[PDB]
C-alpha cells in the first residue's frame, strides 16, 4: 500500500506530461517503483498497465519480490514492449534524456512510427 503512491503519483505524472507511457530503464528508478534491485529489468508503465521485464534468470525472483507490476520474460524487452505499444495504440512513449544517444536510435528504430518524447528528471520527484 506505501509504494502503491509512488505508482499512482507516476499516473498522475503521466497525465500531466502528455505521455502514454515511460520506458524506466536504470536499477536505481526500477529499485525504488519495483523494489527489485538488480542491473537486468526493464520497466515500462502506461495509464492502464506495468510491465516489468527480465530474462529466464530472474523470473521467479521478481515474479516473488516485485507487487502490482505485470511481470513478461523477456530476452529481448524493448521487441516486446513494441507489442503492447501496438496492441493498445499508444502513441507518445516517453524515455529519460539520460540515455546515450546510440540507445536514442536503437529506440529510433524499434518505435518507428511513434512519438520518442525526451522526459527530464520525471523520475527524480517520484524518488523524492
Amino acid at each position: 500500500n506505501a509504494m502503491q503512491r509512488r505508482l499512482e503519483r507516476f499516473d498522475a505524472k503521466l497525465v500531466q506530461s502528455g505521455l502514454d507511457a515511460l520506458l524506466v530503464t536504470g536499477q536505481n528508478n526500477i529499485y525504488y517503483l519495483t523494489d527489485f534491485w538488480g542491473t537486468n529489468a526493464t520497466v515500462f508503465i502506461t495509464k492502464n498497465r506495468r510491465l516489468f521485464l527480465t530474462d529466464s534468470r530472474y523470473t521467479l525472483i521478481a515474479k516473488q519480490s516485485v507487487h502490482g507490476f505485470d511481470i513478461i520474460e523477456s530476452k529481448d524487452p524493448l521487441k516486446d514492449i513494441v507489442k503492447f505499444v501496438e496492441v493498445d495504440k499508444l502513441e507518445t512513449i516517453g524515455f529519460d534524456n539520460q540515455v546515450s544517444f546510440a540507445y536514442y536510435q536503437a529506440l529510433q528504430a524499434i518505435f518507428e512510427g511513434y512519438t520518442l518524447s525526451p522526459q527530464t528528471n520525471f523520475m527524480e520527484e517520484l524518488r523524492m
